[PDB]
């Protein structure tokens, strides 16, 4: 897939067929996008935020700065991300930037965008 | 409708046919339920939390301590409820207790439970 200027992809990551990684976050002090180690970006996905290590974006999913996600697995994600405040239920893409062990997926019954634990990231 | 022991209903309120108002909130320091002035509780609704003034519970809706609601009209609700923090998008019934101008309804297309502005409460 496509790595825009300023975007950095970490060791062991897999950028799937036709995936997009955008380069620079929106705004005036909009910073560069980095994807961490061992991230898996699905075919035809779009990654518009920085991701930490061991994150998964399912095929077809667009993870943009303003996309809202329903958080699942808060207790396990807290362990991988001890400074982050997992107090609420809905987060914008931009709020989740740089976190480790995230799994972005769509609930195929309800249609909701979810941010959950990458089960492999605990181990 | 049905007013349980410890429940108080304020002036000008209308308790619709078969509505339930519960009396005491759950737990050990579980406090009594009060509905404020000019509240409208729909037929066959259930009110399980304290409500402030000018609140509306649509017919058929159950507003329980643990029910989650999607907040709409945050800026206008902030005006009626200046100390409350409308920072997030999803609130449990119990978190919303005692607030003024709330309108509890169901989104009939998405099926989501909503807490919104009672349009009459601004005026
Ligand atoms: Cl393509
Ligand atoms: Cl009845
Ligand atoms: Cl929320």
């Amino acid at each position: 897939g496509r790595i825009s200027s300023s975007a950095i992809v970490g060791e062991g990551s897999d950028v799937g067929g036709g995936a997009s990684i955008l380069g620079v976050l929106s705004g005036t002090s909009g910073n560069a996008i980095s994807v961490g180690k061992a991230c898996l970006l699905g075919a035809n996905s779009v990654t518009g935020i920085p991701l930490g290590d061991n994150c998964i974006v399912d095929a077809g999913i667009a993870v943009l700065e303003g996309t809202k996600f329903l958080l699942k697995d808060a207790e396990e994600l807290a362990k991988l991300n001890p400074y982050f405040n997992f107090d609420k239920e809905i987060y914008k893409g931009l709020e989740l930037k740089g976190l480790n062990g995230l799994h972005f997926r769509q609930d195929s019954i309800s249609g909701a965008m979810i941010v959950a634990l990458n089960k492999k990231a605990v181990k």
